[PDB]
C-alpha cells in the first residue's frame, strides 16, 4: 500500500467542497457520469482505428449500483480507464490549474454546482462521500486501487478484487445523511434531470 499527500491546493479544493455550506449535492452524480462519459468516448475513438483496443470488452455504457447494506453507491464505466501513473497525477484531471480557475470563478459569483467547467468534478464526490475507492484498468496497465477519506492522503495498491477488463468504477462509501443517494426514485430523478443525453446506457441496478 502506498500513501501518497495530495498537492496543497488539491487538499484545498477537498476541504473547500467538504465544508461549504451548499445544499445542492445532488450534481455529484452528473459529474462522475460525465467523467465516465469522457473515458467512453475516449476508448471509443481509439477503437475506430484500432478494433484490438475493444479485446477487454466491447460494451460501451454505464452501471449505477445502489447497496443499502454497506451504504455505496457504484458507478462503473467500461470507458478507457487510466494508468497507475494517471490516478496518483489526480486522476487524470489538470486538478491544481481547475482548482486555481474554480476558486477564482467562486469569488466572481458562480456557485459548486458550476465544477464540471474546470474539469475537477471528479472531487465533487465528497458532497455526499466520507470516503471514496477508485478501481480502474487500462489496456497500458495493471488494475489499480486508489482511496481517500480526504484529510490530505490518498493511498494506491494492486488490486486483489473482481478483475473488470477495462474500465473505471467510483465506489462511494456514504455520509449517513446522504443515503437518499440509495434510493431508486431519487436515482432515476437526478439522472433524468441533469443526465438525460449522455451518449452510452446508464442501467440502475435494483436490490
Ligand atoms: C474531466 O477529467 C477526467 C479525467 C479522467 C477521466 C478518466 C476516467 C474516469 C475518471 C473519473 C470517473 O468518475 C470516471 C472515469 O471513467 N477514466 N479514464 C479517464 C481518462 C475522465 C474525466
Amino acid at each position: 500500500v502506498e500513501t501518497f499527500a495530495f498537492q496543497a491546493e488539491i487538499a484545498q479544493l477537498m476541504s473547500l467542497i467538504i465544508n461549504t455550506f451548499y445544499s445542492n449535492k445532488e450534481i455529484f452524480l452528473r459529474e462522475l457520469i460525465s467523467n465516465s462519459s469522457d473515458a467512453l468516448d475516449k476508448i471509443r475513438y481509439e477503437s475506430l482505428t484500432d478494433p484490438s483496443k475493444l479485446d477487454s470488452g466491447k460494451e460501451l455504457h454505464i452501471n449505477l449500483i445502489p447497496n443499502k447494506q454497506d451504504r455505496t453507491l457504484t458507478i462503473v464505466d467500461t470507458g478507457i480507464g487510466m494508468t497507475k501513473a494517471d490516478l496518483i497525477n489526480n486522476l487524470g484531471t489538470i486538478a491544481k490549474s481547475g482548482t486555481k480557475a474554480f476558486m477564482e470563478a467562486l469569488q466572481a459569483g458562480a456557485d459548486i454546482s458550476m465544477i464540471g467547467q474546470f474539469g475537477v468534478g471528479f472531487y465533487s464526490a465528497y458532497l455526499v462521500a466520507e470516503k471514496v475507492t477508485v478501481i480502474t484498468k487500462h489496456n497500458d496497465d495493471e488494475q489499480y486501487a486508489w482511496e481517500s477519506s480526504a484529510g490530505g492522503s490518498f493511498t494506491v495498491r494492486t488490486d486483489t478484487g473482481e478483475p473488470m477488463g477495462r474500465g473505471t468504477k467510483v465506489i462511494l462509501h456514504l455520509k449517513e445523511d446522504q443515503t437518499e443517494y440509495l434510493e431508486e426514485r431519487r436515482i432515476k430523478e437526478i439522472v433524468k434531470k441533469h443526465s438525460q443525453f449522455i451518449g452510452y446506457p446508464i442501467t440502475l441496478f435494483v436490490e
